[PDB]
């Protein structure tokens, strides 16, 4: 008696992920006793055990018709040992595959059983037009990354019959244009680096298609350090910067905007000083150009105090779609007194509902022990234990970047919080993110899973 398991998977059944390419996998024998004298056993494919299959689990696959090479067949078991040598599986990709999850059962002749699932020209099979539950907001920096990655991210959602797959993002942030004087010294423009251009410049290729998977796609704009921005434009500068706005999403089909109040390196003593008042004024302004295009803020130590109260009968909270922080790998609960976790009363809003609001805002960053369990104290004890529920329904990632060395233990969840907590604890939803293991997934070091073409 042994069990035929995967090399790679624990899953007792793994389900590969083929994107029109070949998937590959190895599988070994795990003997209950250890081998007496030392026996050779062959594994091979046995389409026949698919009907059993679909009755006993619910399923309706069909037995994955592709070429299937199976080399080192013979599973060699040495006395003393319970572990085999290791089998390879590729299984190769053709046209003539329809998208399908196709069942392939590997026996030893326990018993594996291989699940397939063939993508469609634009998403897994078995993609459903189910709306996330949730708002995942996910920033691109152009400099490095392909906006249409968000295309490529899927959440694996349920356990068969009932699985699902859903884009991992509703909302897109292209990492960015920042705000300078203009040539003449005295108005402020929009400035674009030789990356965000080019973004722009062909929006028919990387934001259209996104927007047309159920991405909001907006630009994020930042300061560029000569000290003007948001929060001290006079009634002039003001009336420009709201114009070109107005003009570049109109111009680039963007669906909204994202002022991440940072890097404007405002003086802190002089005749343009920043107010929370001024930037009440410029983003009510901004609201009237733009409609219903999206504002969202994102908020920083750098932005002006005075958020949490009405400016001049403005709340900023009123008047932006959503906001967050950059207080990254951790949750943020401006409304909590005595917060165990530390005050965040700084980061209040005024008139922000916290439904609007990204309490988690996760960056690919390793985290020590401590820092790991302030991530999911804060998260868990905030929206189950004490009942702030709203903060579940905005999450945001700044920067979905290349996992590399030293990042795969954050690369492999922080992806992953919102659905954790909507999908696998606030219903019986387990989430998985697609394509995420196995050679070419986004977790794969040495892989770019839609890489900068520009």
């Amino acid at each position: 008696l042994g069990v035929l398991r995967s090399a790679n998977y624990a899953e007792d059944n793994p389900l590969l992920e083929m994107d029109h390419k070949n998937v590959s996998d190895e599988c070994m024998l795990t003997l209950t006793k250890p081998a007496e004298q030392t026996i050779t056993y062959t594994v091979g494919i046995d389409k026949t055990l698919v009907g059993a299959y679909n009755g006993k689990n619910g399923t309706n696959y069909t037995p994955f018709p592709g070429d299937v090479i199976l080399t080192n067949e013979q599973l060699k078991l040495e006395k003393g040992k319970q572990e085999s040598s290791k089998a390879h599986l590729e299984f190769t990709y053709d046209k003539n595959l329809a998208s399908a999850i196709y069942l392939l059962p590997l026996i030893v002749k326990q018993t594996i059983y291989y699940r397939i699932n063939v993508w469609d020209e634009f998403a897994p099979a078995e993609y459903t037009t189910e709306p996330l539950v949730f708002t995942h907001i996910g920033y691109i920096d152009t400099e490095n990354m392909n906006p249409l990655i968000a295309n490529k991210l899927f959440y694996k959602l349920g356990r068969e019959p009932h699985l699902s797959y859903v884009h991992a993002f509703s909302v897109i942030n292209l990492l960015t244009a920042t705000v300078k004087y203009d040539q003449s010294g005295s108005m402020p423009e929009i400035s674009y680096n030789k990356d965000i251009s080019y973004v722009l410049g062909h929006a028919k290729k990387y934001i259209m298609p996104l927007q047309a998977q159920g991405h909001k796609v907006c630009l994020t704009i930042k300061g560029d350090g000569q000290g003007i921005g948001f929060s001290n434009l006079n009634a002039t500068q003001s009336q420009k910067l709201v114009y070109d706005i107005r003009k570049c999403l109109e111009i680039y089909g963007l669906d909204g905007v994202n002022l991440y109040d940072e890097d404007f390196s405002y003086k802190k003593e002089g005749d343009n000083l920043p107010s929370a008042a001024n930037l009440c004024n410029f983003v009510t302004a901004l609201r009237q150009a733009i409609d219903d295009k999206l504002i969202t803020y994102a908020m920083t130590e750098e932005s002006a105090s005075g958020l949490d109260q009405s400016q001049n009968g403005i709340e900023l909270g009123k008047i932006v779609d959503y906001a967050w922080t950059n207080q990254f790998n951790r949750l943020v609960n401006p409304w909590r007194e005595d917060n165990p976790f530390g005050d965040d009363s700084q980061w209040k809003i005024a008139g922000l509902e916290q439904t609007k609001f990204g309490a988690l805002t996760s960056t690919l960053k390793s985290l020590s022990q401590e820092e790991g369990e302030l991530m999911e104290g804060s998260i868990f004890d905030n929206i189950l234990d004490a009942g702030y529920m709203d903060l579940a329904n905005v999450f945001v990632v700044n920067s979905i970047a290349k996992v590399v060395a030293g990042v795969e233990t954050q690369g492999a969840t922080y992806l992953l919080w919102g659905a954790l907590i909507n999908y696998d604890v606030l219903q019986g939803i387990n989430p998985e993110l697609v394509p995420g293991l196995g050679k070419g997934g986004y977790l794969d070091i040495h892989s770019d899973l839609c890489p900068k073409d520009w």
